[PDB]
C-alpha cells in the first residue's frame, strides 16, 4: 500500500473523551488509499514515532477547508525550512462518523494537494455527504449554525 501523501501538520484534539483538552499537536500524516493516519514525529532521528491516530478512508464522508479561527495564536497566524514546520495557518477538515478531525497546513498549496488527494480516495465511498459545517465546532457547538451534535447534519450544501 503506497503512501500517496506524507506531511507534517498541526491538529486539534478530537476530544473523543470527556476528559480531553482542546490542544494542538504536531503530527506526521500519511495518506494511503485505505487510511489516513498520524504519528508523533521523531525530529532527532528524522523518522516517524508512535502511531497516535488513524481513520479508515471508507469512513470519511467529507473533506474541505474550514474558516480560520478569528483570534489564532502566533502558532497559527497567517526562511521556508523552519516556517513550514512551525507555522500552520491553513485549516481543513476530515469529516467522519466520530465528528470532524481538524488539520492545519503550513501553506495554502499543500492544503490544496491534500484536499485534492483525499477527495480521490473518498471518491470510492458509497455515501459521501452533500453538506458540511464550514466553521470550527468549538466550545460545544458549531460556530456556523450553532448545532451541538458533532455529527449533526452539515449546515451548508457542498
Ligand atoms: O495533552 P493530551 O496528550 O492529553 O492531549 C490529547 C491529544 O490532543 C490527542 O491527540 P493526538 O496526540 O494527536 O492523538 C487527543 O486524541 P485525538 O485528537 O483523538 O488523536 C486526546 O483526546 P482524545 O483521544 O480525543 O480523548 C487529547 O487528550
Ligand atoms: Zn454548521
Amino acid at each position: 500500500a503506497a503512501v500517496i501523501l506524507e506531511s507534517i501538520f498541526l491538529k486539534r484534539s478530537q476530544q473523543k473523551k470527556k476528559t480531553s483538552p482542546l490542544n494542538f499537536k504536531k503530527r506526521l500524516f500519511l495518506l494511503t488509499v485505505h487510511k489516513l493516519s498520524y504519528y508523533e514525529y521523531d525530529f532527532e532521528r528524522g523518522r516517524r514515532g508512535s502511531k497516535k491516530g488513524s481513520i479508515d478512508v471508507e469512513k470519511i464522508t467529507c473533506v474541505e477547508t474550514v474558516v480560520p479561527e478569528k483570534n489564532p495564536p502566533p502558532e497559527r497566524q497567517i526562511m521556508e525550512q523552519i516556517s513550514i514546520i512551525e507555522r500552520f495557518p491553513y485549516p481543513f477538515q476530515v469529516v467522519y462518523d466520530e465528528g470532524p478531525l481538524y488539520v492545519f497546513s503550513p501553506t495554502e498549496e499543500l492544503r490544496k494537494r491534500w484536499i485534492h488527494q483525499l477527495k480521490n480516495v473518498i471518491r470510492y465511498n458509497s455515501d459521501l455527504v452533500q453538506k458540511y459545517h464550514p466553521c470550527f465546532w468549538i466550545d460545544g457547538q458549531y460556530l456556523c449554525c450553532s448545532q451541538t451534535a458533532k455529527n449533526a447534519m452539515g449546515c451548508q450544501i457542498l
